[PDB]
């Protein structure tokens, strides 16, 4: 091995929050060596060896008197001297205080590979692992940032806000290289999809258009075919001392009062799957080295926000210090765990603010509503059901259990579940019901591409390649082109005008962002509920029957007021409210009223 | 009326805690007398008159120096006097302090109509509105109190310690009377039961037995053929001004943030049925009368407990006063409430401790643990599924969000619900795992009477006849006779020896009681959990799947600690526990170990 062959992170910034950093050096007999430098404000702490020769940790405390500009690290030792050229950049203005993804956001989610094909040629990169093949479920299609930039205008056209792509950073496996979630280069993005710069630039141009930029971020495991598996930093770098040890995934082993550590170690420790080395984060160097890697993507790309995959499978103790740290780098961030259990109490245990029966503390400020996602599913897909409603009307109920309900992102779909449209049983005005609940709960809304020209998937057990068919219009021949419309059937396009219409009407509802809530129980599947506040109301109502409904509307006198009548926004006809609200089968209705005195 | 024709409570305690006393009086014109009375340490208040000529409320407050005796109280008004002799009983040495059920018991549960019919000549009773139908689902069939007597040694011998009957207070309907749950006079046992000396020989007979009597109380709704129907004792006694406006039973919103008054109201103010007249707590004399009722009850009748029906459907502010007068006068007492919904959170928000959002103090300390009984027979229903005890191990998990989760009611079934072996497919080895299960929870057990013989019902909905089946036995000519064996199958008789085997087992394991609980997740549907402290383990290991399984027991050495065999205290034989413990094809274990040092 040559030189200084990793640095990491390879350059910084003065003025951060935390003064320290910790460089972690790789290079053949890097270990033996001791660093050097002078610059005012950087103070060189004094070694900490690791018995592995070919790894130095470097530890620095950058004073807020440090300047931007740059300096030399120098090693020294058998004869020899190495250097690298460090350097500490000046923030972006505004950059602490950055505004993360909230309330009045609406986040359209990707699988880079699988959105747009924008350069063909980096579709395979010379000495790589893995050659596309578009015809493989599994395999790579060849979606990259050219492509993902190509259609912001797109995105933003449809209203949203926010793009979530899952991760870009290199995955150099010989399969299922695709999907992101098996890192073996934390510092780069995949050459795949481009390079770092290419990054930075959507940032950039996302920005331009009005859109922020969400990275999807997995803290607990790596890929196999990371350069670390080959010369392991230390020998507790990956738990169960860098072999294959499964995780059964009894997630609420670590929030249980009646626990075995056997199955919390499990848990945090295990591996995820045999391709997938598990991060031993009790390790102060991992913690350091996690929580320095995400702060610097943050910084780097302008980011407005992370989703963090794999959320409790992380060590519970890291966790907190990790929320911490970010937090208190960017106080108005917002970072979404995914903690992907349907029991409330299982999800709320992680938001920041939270009284934990065990003191367990966090600053995540968001999570997944998987708990209030599945309970719309049912009752939309279990049409003989008299009230399947019920279920969603109780879970929201819930709210109470979280610190702040109003900052959960509540999904149509991802990558990991069923398509949204088949979901709802391929049924066109239920799926109507579900993107109506979408943008108007008082949540953060997000959609996953391709939901907007209603793909379908298997909707039994798990199938993920049926869940992230490729774009249409993605790829140079595509004969049906959903950028432009070209080829939709009249469904498709009308899908996809209602998200259009909705998502930017969302944009200017300052009572669907943090008006209040009142909801009435359904009755026989039917349900009302209205956004409030003194300026506006949002009376939203429906009929989930193959069957017309007719609702008394003295149940809704306090939300009412009297009110004759109003026009629905879907549809704009005046519907009257005077004695009875009648709904027509399989309806929903978006009335805009007065303010509430 | 006939002068007087009613006093309630007909009479009182000197030495309670709570000094006032309020008197309901009926009789024609009794409202146009004024009450008179001199007794030492009894001060009569000022009067304060309701509209309705025909009732009288008399408020007095009984100092601590009122001894027991009698006096007389004067009723005088235009030209007329009439007297009620009023008594003061002293009470019986350690009443306040009674030990009220917990977890140390086991409760037997009966419908005294359908349990053992010991005197045939009270099936009718001349004037009533009901005649007795054995063949009608929903008839009467004529249990009664003898009846019960009879069997309270073949109850104790069982190793229950508490007997729950369903109400027996008059229920003087033309049709349904049986069930005893809309009472239409809450001071007189129905005498098809038999009389009020007969209900105080029961809790006297049962007590010479060790075992208590938990009272089945209804404090939302009355029967339609309650004799206030007639006359009602003021405008605003009964919700509603006395007309039938149904419930539609949401019940979350008397405990959800973004709730509409319109559904609190209706699930505390509404009609259970219209059969079911909706008493209005927020009245102070329907609330005093209520308190006073259930508390003259207890004094009287030496109980150890209530068990109180549809616990939600009451007023809020009510329940907290209530439930504070309850536990004031006997401060050792359990009361379990019934809030039927399966979701921990809502039945969490009901007990004694809890620190609610909405601040809503309660002082209940016990309720029906649905959530738990539902997550176990979804796991023995759900043969299709590979691992259906991971509900009850993450059901479990929530315990910390009730404060006194060892307190809680777990059930077998109960006359509402699917007979406890139909709900295991009649399948005697997964019933023999709810059996297990019930008898070692951190929980009170309670075992619905026919359970024991495996008695069968229907499985899906609501079907309430054919979970009451008359006992067998309980009847003159029954051929098949559980008190004494006869008629009996191999695996009746089974069920029954194991039910006596366990619960006798059960009443001398105190770390049962009072022990620690550690349990493991469940995989491929084999779950193992441990109840431990200083001086015991008793390990169970349950398999549920029709093949062989072996569970490595390096995972479970946090309780086991090296132990390399113990016996199983259910067929006696030794289970070998060094590397390996094999279970066979739907088995069960009970293991007691050494406690750990
Ligand atoms: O970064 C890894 C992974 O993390 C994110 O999502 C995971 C989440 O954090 C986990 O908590 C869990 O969440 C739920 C899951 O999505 C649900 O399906 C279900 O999980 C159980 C299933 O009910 C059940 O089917 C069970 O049985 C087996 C599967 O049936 C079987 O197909 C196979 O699964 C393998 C997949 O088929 C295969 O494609 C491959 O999956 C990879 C993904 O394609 C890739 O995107 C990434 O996944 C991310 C995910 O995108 C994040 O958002 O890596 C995956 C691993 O290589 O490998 C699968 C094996 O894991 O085998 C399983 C045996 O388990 O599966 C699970 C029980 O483990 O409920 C869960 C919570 O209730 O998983 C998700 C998704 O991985
Ligand atoms: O004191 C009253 C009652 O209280 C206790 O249990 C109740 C509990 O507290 C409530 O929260 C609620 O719980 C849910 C219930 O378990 C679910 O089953 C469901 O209820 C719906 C039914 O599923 C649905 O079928 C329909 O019900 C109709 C019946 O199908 C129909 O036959 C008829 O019902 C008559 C009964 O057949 C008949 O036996 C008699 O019922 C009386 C009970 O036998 C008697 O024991 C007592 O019930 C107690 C219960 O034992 C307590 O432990 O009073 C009953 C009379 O009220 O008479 C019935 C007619 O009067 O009619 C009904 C429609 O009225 O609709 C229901 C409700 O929508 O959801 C409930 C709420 O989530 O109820 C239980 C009682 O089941
Ligand atoms: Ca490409
Ligand atoms: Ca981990
Ligand atoms: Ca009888
Ligand atoms: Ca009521």
């Amino acid at each position: 091995p040559t030189a200084i062959e990793h640095m990491e992170p390879p350059f910084w910034w003065a003025g951060m929050q935390h003064k320290g950093l910790q460089l972690m050096v790789h290079g053949r007999d890097i270990g033996r060596m001791e660093a050097a430098l002078d610059y005012p404000g950087v103070r060189l702490v004094s070694p900490t060896r690791v018995p592995n020769a070919n790894y130095l940790f470097v530890d620095l405390e950058i004073g807020p008197e440090a300047q931007p500009g740059s300096f030399d690290i120098v090693f020294k030792g058998d004869g020899r001297s190495e250097r690298y050229r460090y350097r500490l950049l000046a923030r972006e203005q505004g950059s602490a205080q950055r505004q993360g993804f909230g309330p009045g956001d609406a986040i359209y989610q990707i699988m880079p590979d699988r959105f747009a094909n924008g350069d063909p040629s980096n579709d395979n990169v010379a000495g790589m692992r893995e050659q596309a093949d578009r015809r493989h479920g599994g395999g790579r299609h060849g979606g990259d940032i050219r492509g993902t930039i190509d259609h912001l205008d797109y995105i933003a056209g449809l209203g949203f806000t926010q793009l979530w792509p899952t991760p870009l950073v290199e995955n150099d496996a010989a399969a299922y290289s695709y999907h992101g979630y098996a890192a073996t280069d934390h510092y780069r993005i995949d050459p795949r999809y481009g390079s770092n710069e290419d990054f930075v630039r959507l940032s950039t141009e996302a920005r331009k258009r009005g859109m922020g930029l969400i990275q999807d971020v997995v803290l607990s495991h790596i890929g196999k075919h990371h350069w670390w598996m080959k010369d392991l930093p230390t020998p507790d770098w990956i738990n169960y001392g860098g072999k294959f040890v499964p995780t059964q995934h009894h997630r609420v082993a670590v929030q249980d009062p009646y626990a075995a550590q056997a199955d919390s170690e499990n848990f945090t420790k295990g591996w995820f799957v045999e391709g997938m080395p598990d991060l031993n984060q009790t390790n102060p160097l991992v913690a350091n080295y996690l929580i320095q890697n995400n702060i610097w993507w943050i910084e780097y790309a302008g980011l407005s926000g992370l989703r963090i995959d794999t959320y409790g499978y992380s060590d519970g103790a890291f966790l907190t210090e990790y929320t911490r740290r970010l937090m208190a780098e960017y106080p108005r961030l917002n970072m979404v765990g995914q903690e992907w259990s349907t029991r409330v109490p299982v999800v709320a245990r992680w938001q920041r603010g939270k009284a934990n029966f065990d003191g367990y503390t966090s600053h995540l400020p968001s999570l997944m509503d998987f708990p209030l996602v599945d309970a719309m599913r049912n009752a939309l897909s279990k049409t003989g059901e008299e009230n399947g409603l019920n279920e969603v009307y109780e879970t929201l109920s819930l709210d109470y259990l979280y610190p702040e309900p109003q900052n959960l992102v509540l999904f149509g779909g991802n990558h990991d579940m069923a398509r949204m449209f088949s979901a709802a049983g391929e049924d066109f005005d239920r799926w109507r019901m579900n993107l109506v609940f979408l943008m108007t709960m008082p949540r953060i809304p997000q959609f996953y591409s391709g939901d907007e020209i209603l793909m379908t998937s298997t909707v039994k057990g798990r199938d993920d390649a049926s869940y992230r068919r490729d774009f249409p219009g993605g790829w140079a021949g595509d004969k049906a082109n959903a950028f432009s419309g070209a080829g939709l059937t009249s469904q498709q396009r009308a899908a996809q005008d209602l998200v259009r219409k909705l998502a930017n009407w969302r944009k200017n509802q300052p009572v669907i962002h943090n008006g209040r809530l009142m909801h009435f129980g359904p009755e026989e599947n039917t349900w009302v509920y209205f956004r409030y506040n003194k300026d506006k109301r949002i009376m939203v109502a429906m009929n989930n029957n193959d069957k017309p409904m007719t609702l008394p509307t003295a149940r809704f006198q306090e939300m009412l007021k009297g009110a004759p009548s109003g026009v629905d926004f879907l549809s704009g006809k005046t519907v009257g409210l005077g004695r009875e609200l009648r709904l027509a089968p399989k309806s929903v209705v978006v009335i805009e009223l007065p303010g509430l005195p």
